Order: structure tokens, then C-alpha cells, then sequence
């Protein structure tokens, strides 16, 4: 994996926490902004294996919709994982701060990009296990990049919760939840239901209702991601294909699913 010399890296601001270190925004040497995850003195053998293993898997991904690794510092302490930096930050916070500001076509385009990144990961035999809008970064072209910042009952498929079966098909369930997050501008899935109430509702057959202003085709697709039977869910190749066809014939997105009102206002 590309080894970066520490003299080329400047840590500027803390932006998060790692498993045994912090996460920073900084600059990498024509300076480019970067995000930097460190592994601090005293880390265990397993932590080092997991940290360098993470850099190793990230280094082999090369896709428009997957966060790009700039390189690693392994020859000096503290060790570092260095990625490109996305000014617009995480998708969930981004949408909540930009409520109502995008077109349907822009929102669906974000979903196609996420789906393309997930198709790539699944094809590379990588199961994400924590796909959610909080783990997707947005650049200044509105391009979404699948990432994993570490630690999600309400995003997780029933078989993964029940017996720890994490596969690309449980990632498809999570993707359906991400579709709902995007189309609602970052609403909390299942609102104030507790984790136990969410699992009970899912087991009883209930599913998230349609977002406001949501294309019928998009709601139909997210519903098929939430089939109880894992084998019936679309594969990521199916999701990408459908989203690409809807975008390329954008009148297909003008037909909206009915929104169930929770509140009735009667006026003359
Ligand atoms: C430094 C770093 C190390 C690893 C990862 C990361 O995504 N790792 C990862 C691990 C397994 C699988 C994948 C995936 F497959 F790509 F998704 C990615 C991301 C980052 N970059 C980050 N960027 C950012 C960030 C980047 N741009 C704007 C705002 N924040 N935040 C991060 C992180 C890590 N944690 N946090 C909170």
C-alpha cells in the first residue's frame, strides 16, 4: 500500500475518534486536504492487525463511489490511515442541514452512486455490515462515497440481528434504509420506536411508510430490499440497473407514491 512519509502530513483539527487514536482533518503534500486516522502508542497486537488490515482492504478498492485511500504511515509512530477529504461531510448530517434543497433527480442520482459502490464491494466479496447514511461521504460534485467510520438495529436485516448472518443481501436491506434516509432528507428510521419495537414491527410485517414526494418506482425498490426472505431481495446489480434506467428516462420518476398523512387539516 502507498507509504507516506510523516513529514508530508499535517494534522490540523480533530474530527472524530478511532479505536485506539483520533481522527483528524489535515493536509497532505499543491497541498491536498485529507482525513487521518491514527493508532496511538500502546495499541495491542489485534488493534495493529485490524488497523493495517483496514488500510490493506481500502488500498485495493478503486471505485468512483468508494472512499479513496491516499496512503498509510506504517514505518513510524503513530501509524496513520490517510484518505481523501470530503468537504460536505457525512450524508445524514448533510441532508438534514439542506432539507428540501435538491431535486428528485439529484436525490436518486446519489442513490445510484451509493448502489454502484455497494455493487463493487459485494463483487469484491466485501460485506460492509454498517451501511447507513452516517457512513457515506459527499463531495463538492454531490458524489457519494461509501465509507466506514466504525460504530445499528434499525439499519440491519433480520437474519443479521437474529443469527449474525451478514452478507451482501443484508447490506441490501441496509441500502433500502439508506434510500429512505435520502428521500426523507435524513429522517430517523422508525422515528421514536425503540430497538425492540422496531424488530417487533418488522417481524409483524410492518415496513417504513413512503417518504413525502417519493417516486413510486423508488418506494417499490426500497420495499423489495426489505423482504424478510434474504433470497428474494434484489442483488446490487439489479438495484444499479433499475436506478440507472430510471435516471436515464427521468419522466419515470414523476409518478409519486401516495403519502399517508398523519395529520388532517380541513379548510374551505
Ligand atoms: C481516516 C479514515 C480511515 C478509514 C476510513 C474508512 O472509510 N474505512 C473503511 C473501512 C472498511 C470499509 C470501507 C469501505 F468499504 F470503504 F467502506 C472503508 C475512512 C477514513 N476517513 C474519514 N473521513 C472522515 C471525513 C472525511 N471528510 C469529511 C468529514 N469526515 N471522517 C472519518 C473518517 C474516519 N472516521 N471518521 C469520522
Amino acid at each position: 500500500t502507498t507509504e507516506i512519509h510523516p513529514s508530508c502530513v499535517t494534522r490540523q483539527k480533530v474530527i472524530g475518534a478511532g479505536e485506539f487514536g483520533e481522527v483528524y482533518k489535515g493536509m497532505l503534500k499543491k497541498e491536498v486536504p485529507v482525513a487521518i486516522k491514527t493508532l496511538k502508542a500502546g495499541y495491542t497486537e489485534k488493534q495493529r492487525v485490524d488497523f493495517l488490515g483496514e488500510a490493506g482492504i481500502m488500498g485495493q478498492f478503486s471505485h468512483h463511489n468508494i472512499i479513496r485511500l491516499e496512503g498509510v504511515i506504517s514505518k513510524y509512530k503513530p501509524m496513520m490511515i490517510i484518505t481523501e477529504y470530503m468537504e460536505n461531510g457525512a450524508l445524514d448530517k448533510f441532508l438534514r442541514e439542506k432539507d428540501g434543497e435538491f431535486s428528485v433527480l439529484q436525490l436518486v442520482g446519489m442513490l445510484r452512486g451509493i448502489a454502484a459502490g455497494m455493487k463493487y464491494l459485494a463483487n469484491m466479496n466485501y460485506v460492509h455490515r454498517d451501511l447507513a447514511a452516517r457512513n457515506i461521504l459527499v463531495n463538492s460534485n454531490l458524489v457519494c462515497k461509501v465509507s466506514d467510520f466504525g460504530l445499528p438495529i434499525r439499519w440491519t436485516a433480520p437474519e443479521a440481528i437474529s443469527y449474525r448472518k451478514f452478507t451482501s443481501a443484508s447490506d441490501v436491506w441496509s441500502f433500502g434504509i439508506v434510500m429512505w434516509e435520502v428521500m426523507t432528507y435524513g429522517e430517523r428510521p422508525y422515528w421514536e420506536l425503540s430497538n425492540h419495537e422496531v424488530m417487533k414491527a418488522i417481524n409483524d410485517g410492518f415496513r417504513l411508510p413512503t417518504p413525502m414526494d417519493c417516486p413510486s418506482a423508488i418506494y417499490q425498490l426500497m420495499m423489495q430490499c426489505w423482504q424478510q426472505e434474504r433470497a428474494r431481495r434484489p442483488k446490487f446489480a439489479d438495484i444499479v440497473s433499475i436506478l440507472d434506467k430510471l435516471i436515464r428516462a427521468p419522466d419515470s420518476l414523476k409518478t409519486l407514491a401516495d403519502f399517508d398523512p398523519r395529520v388532517s387539516i380541513r379548510l374551505p
